[PDB]
């Protein structure tokens, strides 16, 4: 049994035509008109494949294929259609549309299952327009209330909840109200491991835990000409030395830990004035609870000490956190076995990023499947997979789901 | 014997009322309409003091007080009325309005001079809106042609030359056509030295030379979750290590050198994506030619080696440069002597920043006078001096000018 990879591929290219970016990728941020366009197209496809559409109060979309057991809970296949402003075509979209290809493959064969199958598009997974990321799955898994989620505002000062109403995807359903037999998410690695190790299938075992530590450094705004070295209070240098320490800390915890900085903000950011304020986020991740606690403790001690070294003030706010996630070992094994059975090359991998699956794992037996991506490139328009990679993992998805939903024939 | 410090102070407070900033300072950037308003008020004052106004093709304003010798070249008293967006009330303004106070004090006493005195408001000294700084004095001293200066455009894409015409300060006079007997500029220190050493008067002997080395680092945009440490090409860490090098190089060149970074720009600047591009300016300065060449050479060699260490691409563009300026020893001497005779405390100081004086020094015997400023604060709305500080240095200015222009009696 396999999926129609050509049909999968075509769907990916059709969805990529909505909210196209500036370089062959996508800018289809959550709750834009472009996102509404993608939602509608997906719904059209879902209906054409015999699925009934449910929508929750966060706008998550649940497309149900009936099971033959009316008491059986559904096997959910989820991801997200929303993208980064420099979005790739495959991040998120692959998982959603793989779920759709699974259905279509089951419809082609008239397969009946005991469990219903529900293909799921989570609202605002990316957290690019409204933070946090994984916002709708967050409410679903009880991580935060609807109120909190609704009040998230974008860089235009519009709220999530207003925008959700504006495009008319404020659904009827209570968020978190569905119980899942199981949850699968198929996604690109967003990293270079599978490609570099030549593996078609990443058997996701865990998701790495993280802290986002937002560091605000307070310097003295001082002309870089007229201020002698000995009288500088240099928040940019402090930031710099902290970035070194972050690298040193990450390296002391190898293997299987990361830390680094993506976002750095100097104020005023003039060429001839030392910053009054420097803000940055230390992103530290590991599947190892001990390493995550250890890096976080180290940062809490050393970051202000490095600031203090330069007379720079320092406050640290935890703006993101979850502990390492263990995917359901039975579902993991199904994915591993299916990859073996299908003759695909495969390895076990840690999910480096968070996904909606990391939240569903709290309320439901959850796992993920990875396919490779070229050069580990993600969150960028040049993000690439082959149709062969797309289909390989969708095949593993088909098998793992069908084993879980249970074929009636 | 002295200036009216009350009248000086009042003029400062009147000028600070035009294009007021957010917080006690000024946003009266060059060739804004509020710049035009400041120009107009200064002209009104100038005319009421018996000065005739000339304007060059850059909009520099030259207010002449007659001399008794019709062949004598003028003693120029210059600064600028344009401010940083978060400008202080005193930067530039003090010099121009001190020139006006000198005139008024000479008029109060009906003093005649051999040399005419010209009060000068240079256009776009700050270089906030249209870069570089010292644009009008630059053209005056032949550093750059009118073409280049006119073609400077702001962040809105309006050109300097359009804007100059818009406000109707495109003057008749050929830029650089005036020959100066002498040039004085009275300016705040913009640094903490005079304040820290309890001196009222900075006798400026030299202006430090500079290089501005804009470094563009090319990294790999890579998710900070999904990318293993060993596969990162981290342009932000490269930037960090370069900032540390910059500090270590600065500290090796003490005494009498600076280097540091005010401007840092990460792209895309997301929390979960390592930058594809980091741009920053290494601002390095010293009155020592040897140390300036040394620092420059060391950066040109070591910055790419730091980048190469991390696999980061590196490109260095010199975006600004002038050599150390020696102010005219005779005019320096007069400033020092006038401070001594008047009983003000005083020290020799190096101009940390560039000023219009540093360009006039090419075509004319030039010097500067500094007064203190609170905490070295400049290019910020909380930039502060006392009326006492303002007046002490304007007194030294009156004496130095009158000795140079020569009293008739
Ligand atoms: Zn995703
Ligand atoms: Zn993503
Ligand atoms: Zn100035
Ligand atoms: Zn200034």
């Amino acid at each position: 049994l396999t999926v129609n990879g050509d049909r999968l591929w075509d769907s990916l290219m059709d969805m990529a035509k909505i909210g196209p970016g500036i370089a062959g990728g996508n800018n289809r941020r959550t709750l834009t008109d472009e996102d509404a366009e993608g939602r509608r197209l997906f719904q059209r496809w879902c209906e054409a494949a015999g699925l009934t559409m449910g929508v929750d109060r966060m706008g998550t979309m649940f497309a149900t294929r009936p099971g033959e057991d009316p008491e059986a809970l559904p096997v959910y296949i989820g991801s997200h259609l929303d993208t980064q402003p420099t979005g790739g075509k495959f991040d998120g979209v692959l998982g959603v549309l793989a779920g759709l290809e699974v259905v279509r493959s089951l419809n082609d064969l008239n397969i009946k299952t005991k469990h219903p199958i529900v293909v799921t598009n989570w609202s605002n997974e990316e957290g690019a327009r409204f933070a946090p990321a994984m916002l709708a799955s967050g409410v679903f898994a009880g991580i935060h209330d609807l109120d909190y989620a609704y009040s998230r505002t974008d860089t235009d000062g519009k709220t999530y909840g207003e925008e959700l109403k504006r495009i008319g995807w404020l659904g009827e359903e209570e968020v978190g109200a569905r119980r899942m037999h199981a949850y699968f998410e198929y996604h690109i690695e967003q990293g270079p491991i599978l490609e570099a190790d030549g593996k078609q299938i990443g058997v996701v075992t865990h998701g790495q835990g993280l802290w986002w530590l937002e560091v605000t450094l307070t310097g003295k705004e001082a002309h870089t000409g007229s201020t002698p070295m000995a009288m500088r209070v240099n928040a940019g240098l402090a930031a710099a030395r902290i970035l070194e320490k972050v690298q040193e800390v990450a390296m002391a915890h190898q293997p299987g830990a990361v830390a680094g900085v993506g976002q750095m903000i100097f104020t005023p950011n003039s060429r001839n004035v030392l910053p009054g304020k420097v803000v940055f986020t230390i992103d530290l991740r590991t599947p190892s609870q001990a390493k995550l606690d250890s890096m976080r403790a180290i940062f809490e001690r050393e970051v202000p000490a490095i600031a203090e070294e330069l007379g720079v003030g320092c406050s640290i706010e935890a703006i993101g956190h979850f502990d390492p996630v263990t995917f359901d070992a039975v579902l993991v094994g199904r994915v591993r076995a299916a990859a073996e059975r299908l003759g695909y090359s495969h390895m076990d991998i840690i999910s480096g990023a968070g996904h909606d699956a990391c939240w569903t794992a709290r309320v439901a037996p959850s796992t993920m499947i990875f396919c490779p991506c070229v050069d580990g490139l993600s969150h960028n328009e040049a993000e690439e997979i082959s149709p062969e990679w797309a289909a390989a993992g969708c095949d593993v998805l088909l098998h793992a789901v069908l084993e879980t939903a249970e074929i009636v024939q």
